[PDB]
C-alpha cells in the first residue's frame, strides 16, 4: 500500500480510528439542493449530502456537520497537525 510505520524496530502496526484525527471526510456539498437556490433567488442554500444514492446514510457527524464521521489515512497524514498524528 504505502502505508509503512516510522520506528519499524517497536512492535505492532495498527491503523485505528481514534489514530487519523485531522482526517475526517469533508462532507460533499449537496449540488441539487443547491442551483435550486440560485435559480429560485434569481426568479444560497448551501448543505451537505447526509444520504447516498441509494438511502445509504453517510455517516455525517450528529454535531459536526460538514465533515463526515469516515476518517481517511491520507488525511490526517497530510491535513492532520503534523507533530501529533499519523
Amino acid at each position: 500500500l504505502g502505508i509503512r510505520k516510522r520506528l519499524p524496530f517497536q512492535e505492532g502496526f495498527q491503523i485505528m480510528y481514534e489514530d487519523l484525527e485531522g482526517g475526517n471526510i469533508p462532507a460533499l456539498l449537496d449540488v441539487a439542493k443547491y442551483e435550486a437556490s440560485i435559480q429560485k433567488a434569481k426568479e444560497l442554500v448551501i448543505e451537505p449530502v447526509a444520504k447516498d444514492s441509494k438511502n445509504r446514510s453517510y455517516n455525517l457527524l450528529p454535531n459536526d456537520q460538514n465533515n463526515t464521521a469516515y476518517r481517511s489515512w491520507f488525511l490526517a497524514y497530510n491535513y492532520g497537525d503534523p507533530k501529533k498524528g499519523v
